[PDB]
């Protein structure tokens, strides 16, 4: 389900990367796609 909120018009001078911040008592798993972690949903068209 999509969220009805969206960032835009931010600085693109630098380089971007995924990031997760956590405090404690947290167990999560990255799914980067393909051989590393299989996506649970089809990516939006055009996105890689």
């Amino acid at each position: 389900q999509p969220v009805q909120g969206m960032f835009e018009n931010f600085n693109i001078d630098g380089l971007f990367f995924p990031v997760v911040s956590f405090s404690a008592g947290i167990k999560v798993r990255f799914l980067l796609g393909g051989r590393h972690g299989e996506f649970k949903f089809l990516p939006p068209p055009g996105y890689a």
